[PDB]
């Protein structure tokens, strides 16, 4: 499967319909930092290690990246733009005792992988727990992403 | 048209004088990279504390108005004018909050609003990212960083 | 007498062994990004805890050196030698404090430090942001990223 459609599978599969958010720099995509929202209601709301367990921390994760990969399709009309993920930042509302952001990032890590594949799925990224999100988001990621010349 | 006198008018408006082991700015391949800016003008720190708790949201979008002005002032006066600002590319902002407060895309709105009306929608547009954290350098309530494309 | 060497004499003065799913740098258009570096070394995150909690000023320090010195050991795993780094554009601090912590700014400075030391005051100057986060991996003290510009 081509990452377009890779895509198509994976917003099936997740139950919702994700088709300045945006900028491109000198071949580099600059995008805003992602809740899991669609249309407007936020859709993994509260404290992951709370009322927020790691599963479903891992589909908020999801959530915001095929977000972005939504922004980046509709932008440019086909996944086929992305020369590399270059860079993610995942920020985790959770408690003061939780210490798995990284399998939280994993998340967002394994759809990258997913549509995007082995080589150009690669990325480098952070994964930090914050105190509080915009509208009671569980998960924000934003990214830098190479784009193809 | 005049992005200079703009940035005057938001100096008086705002009642501050902002023409007073890190770098603030950097610049490479016609991007400027720019520390972290907490709200310091005329020394002090200006709106300290944890917004949702000691300080509201309106001082809030105050604190991200004067942490963008004194990244808009290092601009200024490392290139002489904003006019050489071609885009904000990234703004980052870290909110010193409590664990209830959910407004945080109205905190940052304070410094986003500045970009607008100092550089126009067009070369003031930009991507931001807006989070909670639990403190800030000498408490400072917002902290926000920049990385900005500059002209030729 | 140059970067490596002083790496090595760094590394001997801090007593650790630095030579021993996402990707720890990536190169694109003349920049290496790396991703966040907790203060892993000898098959343990060194450290641990809450800072202004179980953790003090100094070990939090050192937490940060070792954080860079993971970066800068990445690196020259990467390329063979720093001398390739040209600059340290931007590196992001994130501290796991108490929500009383206000000395962000002096952790910072345990790994802008080792920058100045390894690389010198020309290749090491770096523009910086330091924030307090609730949390980080497996219960860190310090995570630290970079973006660096290659010579070309």
């Amino acid at each position: 499967m081509n990452r377009d459609d890779a895509f198509l599978t994976v917003q099936a599969r997740l139950g919702y319909d994700f088709s300045t958010s945006l900028i491109e720099h000198a071949g580099l995509a600059y995008m805003s930092g992602q809740i899991p929202r669609v249309e407007d209601k936020v859709q993994v709301c509260g404290k992951v290690g709370f009322d927020v367990d790691l599963s479903q921390a891992q589909l908020a994760a999801s959530i915001s990246t095929m977000r972005a990969l939504a922004i980046l399709k509709q932008h440019y009309g086909t996944l086929q733009v992305v020369e590399k993920v270059l860079q993610m930042n995942v920020f985790i509302h959770s408690t003061a005792d939780f210490t798995q952001q990284s399998e939280v990032a994993d998340g967002a890590s394994e759809i990258l992988y997913e549509i995007l594949g082995s080589d150009t799925g690669q990325h480098t990224r952070t994964s930090v727990s914050v105190c509080q999100l915009p509208k009671n988001a569980s998960v924000e990621i934003n990214f830098i992403v190479a784009l193809k010349q």
